[PDB]
DNA sequence: CGGGTTTTTGTCTGGCTTCACACTTGATTTGCATCACTGTGTAAGACAGGCCAGATC
């Protein structure tokens, strides 16, 4: 486990509520994680 | 020579499981080339005994 893995496991429901479908969801997650 | 008998070949409707990108990134191990350092088989390389012929009193 790493910081990115923890952030993903913590904010996956965010992308879930945002878009159902997870290419674009994971892309946006990685983008916002690299931004923050 | 034509017909019969297996044998294999599929059908839609509706219903189960089941492996694969898709990014996501950043560690992990995986693999081939490189590094340190000698022992040795092998081929170049003089080398002196032997065999000579040219030579002098």
């Amino acid at each position: 486990p790493s910081a990115f893995f923890l952030f993903c496991s913590e904010y996956r429901p965010k992308i879930k509520g945002e878009h159902p479908g997870i290419g674009d969801v994971a892309k946006k997650l990685g983008e916002m994680w690299n931004n923050t």
